[PDB]
């Protein structure tokens, strides 16, 4: 297989429309559902240094709320996402964060709550 | 059986808690194409109550922008604001009472193909 | 997209190792998980009549027990499942059974437990 | 926070009951690379006890053939036969005492490459 990286950016013309690191604020989803899914807000702490990794998640997507963070693939490469921004990463994707603003904010959706992080012995 | 809870949260103001259909246009994150359908994410504006349930297993919403209140069976009304989040369980009957001009809210789903069925309220 | 139709069958010799119609037995699966997820036992009552139609399911699979059963895909077309067999199928394929034994028995696993059933509109 | 229970189902008799790694090997019914990973789904057997957790969402047995039994912390040891069934919470400490030479057990569980962690006693 392989599922595919999926960016989306906000159009800024208001289009697109049809009819130690990081601090973290919990939505509840991994109480409310057993660790089935978590969801919660990531913010940074006020450069450095990106290391290729993989999550032992099924289900992962980040949405931009503030700042710009800038997110490698083993599939689709570099992608600088700023607020609107969404990455849906593929289950044990390749990837690694290259930079960050200080001020960003990041919403994350997974499956499971309680996934493992491993670093890619490359 | 058993049901999961409805559960809210709310952005402190402040800056806390981080610990270290017709009347609304849709933006898809492309989550849907990229899981073929196991998944869907959207942004939803609304447009310058009906209890009902929807087939999902996961559904989140976070709002971005304005404010939305709904109502539901288990916990009653709930008046979201930017930074609010809402898991709506499984098929939990629910309604939304009304919505700001400026609403933007984020909706994330599984699967993106549901149906919707009013609630037999006799 | 689409994920595809995804059909195992177990080889006869044991290989393949490396190191009103149907009554319904419950694993307790959905009161477990609110409904997030079903897992069933479905056994035939001891032809007829075949009708395309659709589940609002994110994820869904069959293992067949006893007996045998064919289905039929919009993808893949036309298969027959005996013992050791097993059907994965898509969210929301366009699919009907055409036939099965009087002693079927499979169990089946979707997400979420409370899907919609549509027959196709041809 | 809250954690789902562990939940077992036996097959009655009877006939009741409906309503109108190294010392095994794995046949892959092919549902991990349909859905690039999201879910996997493989029949296990005995080739003829470590508290553990698996960093999973969605997690259950059904035996097909022979024996198993299992701990667990929350419901304690579980025997299954044929027909039996073990959900397994996400993250949930347990452990297999002992089986079976013949037996054969379909797991379904999300995601296919989950991690497993050895529990901490100490
Ligand atoms: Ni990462
Ligand atoms: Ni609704
Ligand atoms: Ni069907
Ligand atoms: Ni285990």
């Amino acid at each position: 297989m392989k599922l595919q990286t999926t960016i989306q950016h906000e159009p800024k013309d208001g289009s697109g429309f049809d009819r130690e690191f990081f601090e973290y604020r919990d939505t509840g989803v991994n109480e409310a559902t057993g660790g089935m899914f978590g969801a919660h807000v990531i913010r940074a702490i006020p450069e450095a240094k990106p290391t290729w990794h993989t999550h032992t998640v099924g289900f992962q997507l980040f949405y931009v709320l503030r700042g710009w963070v800038e997110f490698e693939y083993e599939d689709i490469g570099a992608v600088m996402l700023e607020a609107g921004g969404s990455a849906f990463q593929p289950p044990g994707v390749r990837h690694r964060e290259l930079r960050h603003s200080d001020d960003l904010e990041v919403l994350e959706i997974v499956s499971p709550a309680g996934f493992a992080t491993s670093v890619v012995d490359l």
